């Protein structure tokens, strides 16, 4: 998948 931290404010970015 992809484009899942985008809604949180980082896209794509580590986990937490
Ligand atoms: C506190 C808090 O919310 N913490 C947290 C935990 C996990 C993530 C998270 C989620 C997804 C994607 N899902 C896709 C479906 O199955 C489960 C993971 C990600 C997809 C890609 C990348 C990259 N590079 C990072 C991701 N990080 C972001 C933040």
């Amino acid at each position: 998948m992809w484009q899942r931290r985008q809604r949180r404010g980082e896209e794509r970015k580590a986990p937490e």
